[PDB]
């Protein structure tokens, strides 16, 4: 689907049975989602961004279902304003920047 | 253009008289430049990304002009690691997110 910019870019994904609103965020080398229980171990990571650097808990080829799109990647669990989506999941899912 | 997110989607823009390197991003409600001594009267500003808040200069009405494309709008200058190009700019110019 092509999406406007007048506001959030906000999609419904679908990540350990449940469904979540995720911003999809071309500025983000990552995937990171507010924090929640994810089957499987995971490794302390530290993410920064503007603001500051924070705590996270990485997780590995984890599946997403983003707008009916399907991606397994990397998937960061931590204390975030909201759920984002980032390149690592956005190429996989074919998404590109068009004006 | 078609921008793909292999890499982190960078342009050069022109902003008071300066070309400078910009990421395009859609997770970004404003435009954040790098310090930089813009003539006229602006705004004190808190901005909450990920680590936290910045205090920035907020600035109005500054045209801006993307990889060609002649916008205009506000412009937040602070302590920020690198250009970001918000939404504000981006439906100036006519930018969609497709997959
Ligand atoms: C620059 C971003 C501005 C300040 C902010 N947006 C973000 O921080 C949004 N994402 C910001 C990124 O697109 C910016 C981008 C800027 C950057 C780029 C390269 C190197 C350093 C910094 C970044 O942080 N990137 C980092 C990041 C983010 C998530 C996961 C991994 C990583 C690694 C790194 O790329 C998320 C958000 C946060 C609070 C929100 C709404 C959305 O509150 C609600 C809105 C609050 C007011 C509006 N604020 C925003 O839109």
């Amino acid at each position: 689907p092509q999406i406007t910019l007048w506001k959030r870019p906000l999609v419904t994904i679908r990540i350990g049975g449940q469904l979540k609103e995720a911003l999809l965020d071309t500025g983000a080398d990552d995937t990171v989602i507010e924090e929640m229980n994810l089957p499987g171990k995971w490794k302390p990571k530290m993410i920064g961004g503007i603001g500051g650097f924070i705590k996270v808990r990485q997780y590995d080829q984890i599946p997403v279902e983003i707008a009916g799109h399907k991606a397994i990647g990397t998937v960061l669990v931590g204390p975030t304003p909201v759920n984002i989506i980032g390149r690592n999941l956005l190429t996989q899912i074919g998404a590109t920047l068009n004006f």
